[PDB]
């Protein structure tokens, strides 16, 4: 049954949606896990634990943003698995900063993969809805990644324990 | 002659643009009957009457926003008559909410064809100007009012006139 | 049926009434349309389109203290359709002030023909409510814009385009 | 290898702290999904869905912390796959708020299980911090839920629409 | 090699970024050397100095902001030499203010066929962020030197010093 | 024809006023153009962008009141192209600071050369702003940049990250 208010909302863009939904929130779980890994006795960079934190409880917002946005077109949310991440052991705050920037291009490319769709189906609200929440944060977030490696691999990490131990101080400290 | 200003900006449009204004006149004006037709003694729903005399200041300013735009571009503003609208009486609250669900989606379709419209004319800053002030406009009005019907007939109107008194009082009151 | 609340409201006076909402709102329209006339790029005349603005709204406002009074005598409000203005191009400044002038006066002449109508039917509060609140608002209206159009009128106007550059800065602004 | 840390800390008590964790995960994605079914434009119950995130909130809190106990105690985190809700439609309140009921006592019968293995393994301090943050939580989200539910069925739910328009207004609104 | 951030940023959008900071610089160049010839003894117009120098600021945040562009995507700025504005004396207040128009009217058809570029490419990344922060800026300019231009038009100039000076007081001060 | 206000203002220095907003216009294009490469994802050190933003504003007020001087003393301003600056890539923080300090130190040298001119045409207000407004300015400047180079070096710079990504944080930053 359609929705009394669906209005130029294609089946496929609330299938992706759907599917965004689920990968935000894999996004989410796997910061968490960063997070939660550098919160170690063996590892003990509270700022690397609070930093990925911050960017699970980033990406939970996104999430609950689409489902806002699947709700507000008519379209109908189902839920899946929200799958456990590929590491338990993030060996490295380099390591770990590489593994989020890869994340955030694979979250990325599928919100362009999303926009896409919009753009063949005519749908400009859901155009603007991802270029106004998703995109340039996206982008603010990979360009972060990439300074954060760079920094990292610059004075010396994963090798040097005493670079890690400065960056988490001076950069994500404050 | 053309305006010094005009740039990128088709008569198509121009004209478009004109209609639209027409429109939107014309939905802040079934707006103000509604909301002038609960405040008759023998309806006395004055939170109904408050709603729709918002609706139909939101549907002006968003005429008037457009008059703006067409002497943004260096188009000429064309008025035309404002049709009376096709009820004197709305019969109910229910009534007058799925009235209003029904134009707020023609309203939206209409302004879905001018943004098509735009992108086919190649003008990118109409289509954001489109995107930005009035599609999730519509979008947020059109599920306020979904939620508004589905919740009157949930409660029992518009047979239950305490429906629509409770909902006067405890959903348009605050 | 006849409403609960109606006492001594006639027929006439009711639709009479609906006439002067049409009216009212017809004028809001002509004063928007003026409005964003000196707001296009070729004329460009900031203060006369707020204060062509401004009138609008009280015109608006007008109407819908008519509305309202239509209710509160247990008439019944019928709506038709707002003409467009008669312009498109309202030419200067000075034009669309006498252009105004005469706007606000047919509206006046309006207004007294409802309360000479109110008077027949010894209505007294309709003539109360059309004295306190439209007809001092009307005379306020007419002498403004007579000022106007005589200022406009001794500067240069329209002929020169300095008269309405400085009486839109200093008298509007 | 055994971390400096870990003193008085049983492997068996480090497994059902890593179960915990996914089942309060669990239990928060399926108060998310039952906040956004309520967010739905023919569902339309705003404090219902307030309440169930707030709900989600709560577990979601619940998880941290016995992440944060998990490393506290030189323990190792694995997280596994948070499950799907059973339901994608919710139905009502009522059933809803039954459901709830339902979920919390599980969680709280496997709280009540994870105490007994700390009894039984001696570790007064895990048995603390399961008494300290977890037992009264539930003993009280337990009792409000079945508050809940007896004035939902009271006032005529689910049958009648106006009794869950009042109960979101007046009870879950204030 | 290509830079650990970037993706879905083509070539050509690189390429016409960095054209674009060129145009931008160009641009402020241009509005400071129109300032200061209002600064100068014998053209003495303070406000319009202050407008131009406003202009100035505006057009090289632009330029700031595209080259932050051009790092947040992965590209490579390139900068090359910002050429002299063509003209030395800009002869008059009403001159400048079409010689501004232009100006703004060439910044923004750059634009547009940036934006058409980055359509194009499927890049909706930089067509919003053209969209956000510069076609609505580049519309209000014109406008707003549309309207100037027209009023000192209307006032007499440049023919009348007189219609400047007041232009200068009453609308740019 | 000759201004009004002009009195013993030589032609040799306004052409010689004019040279030298050139080259301040250089100098702030120069400025940009380090600090724009400091933002770069691959070099990201933040206050050495600050810093070189910093520089190129003080370069364009210098610029900017040489023009207000040129006009208040009768002469007449031309402009010419500001040329791009020699390098795309500034290499490191500590060669951008001896490139900077290198083009402080032309400009210190075209200053000095502009007051010896200003001398010889008895000009004592155009050498008391020279004085006053530019001299002093570029001591401080290339002191402060020779203790830059200094630190960065005995630090280890540039072979050493570490070095500059501290220096980015502990000098510059504050
Ligand atoms: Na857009
Ligand atoms: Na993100
Ligand atoms: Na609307
Ligand atoms: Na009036
Ligand atoms: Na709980
Ligand atoms: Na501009
Ligand atoms: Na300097």
């Amino acid at each position: 049954s359609t929705s009394q208010v669906r209005q130029n909302y294609h089946q496929d863009s609330e299938a992706a949606i759907n599917r965004q939904i689920n990968l935000e929130l894999y996004a989410s779980y796997v910061y968490l896990s960063m997070s939660y890994y550098f919160d170690r006795d063996d590892v003990a960079l509270k700022n690397f634990a609070k930093y990925f934190l911050h960017q699970s409880h980033e990406e939970h917002e996104h999430a609950e943003k689409l489902m806002k946005l699947q709700n507000q077109r008519g379209g109908r949310i189902f839920l899946q698995d929200i799958k456990k991440p590929d590491c338990d052991d993030w060996e490295s705050g380099l390591n770990a900063m590489e593994c989020a920037l890869h994340l955030e291009k694979n979250v990325n490319q599928s919100l362009l993969e999303l926009h896409k769709l919009a753009t063949d189906k005519n749908d400009p609200h859901l155009c603007d809805f991802i270029e106004t929440h998703y995109l340039n944060e996206q982008v603010k977030a990979i360009k972060e990644l990439g300074d954060h490696v760079t920094n990292l691999r610059k004075m010396g990490a994963p090798e040097s324990g005493l670079a890690e131990y400065l960056f988490d101080k001076h950069t994500l400290g404050d």
